[PDB]
């Protein structure tokens, strides 16, 4: 297949995903509401993307030292098993690796590099911190203007994020990166969120 054009780092707002099982992070009340990793997607400029590419099968051993970080910053918010590339997955990690991670080569050569690099970008650009410092905090009563959330992120990253909503709450934020891991603009996309949105708290 054609090598991917750019990287999309998709982040999930935990509060909107929790509006029972050990795998489900919605029960972890101790954890503060905020953005966690949905995935790192190798994408094409035309809006499509490579999927289920060749590559070694998911091997938890390869990412064992990342287990604590992936469990906390890349959790799943559901109990029913997901599926991709022809089979059900034991976890969100196996799902993202099979479906998207394998397609990150040759830029990222193996699973460990795929997951660790995603965490690196996630830790470097704390979107939750950018919003909090701009007055956009988790709340079950507050309603914020999308343009304000957009502008807040934009002024901090110098690039415009893509935002997806669930009914009225911010569910996903997308930040794009070039193959040298430099922030870039994501492909032009039409808005889908209401003029006013919320950042609900878990539970």
């Amino acid at each position: 297949h054609k090598e991917f054009d750019y990287f999309t780092l998709a982040l999930t707002w935990s509060g909107t995903e929790c509006l029972s099982c050990p795998t489900n992070a919605c029960s972890r009340s101790e954890v503060e509401t905020g953005f966690t990793i949905k995935g790192l997607w190798p994408d094409y400029d035309d809006g499509t993307w490579p999927s289920c590419c060749e590559g070694a099968k998911y091997d938890q051993n390869e990412i064992s030292i990342l287990s604590n970080d992936l469990s906390k910053y890349w959790p799943s918010y559901s109990c029913p098993s997901s599926s991709a590339c022809g089979s059900f997955d034991a976890s969100d990690l196996a799902y993202e690796w099979a479906k998207h991670g394998t397609c990150s080569s040759p830029v990222l050569g193996n699973q460990y590099e795929y997951f660790s690099t995603t965490l690196m970008l996630y830790f470097k650009y704390n979107i939750s911190e950018i919003l909090s410092e701009s007055g956009y905090l988790p709340s079950n009563t507050a309603e914020y203007k999308v343009e304000g959330i957009m502008s807040a992120i934009q002024s901090a990253l110098r690039v415009t994020p893509v935002v997806k909503c669930k009914s009225d709450a911010v569910e996903q934020v997308q930040i794009c990166f070039d193959k040298t891991l430099q922030l870039q603009e994501c492909p032009s996309t039409a808005s889908t969120c209401p003029s006013l949105v919320s950042l609900p708290i878990k539970n």
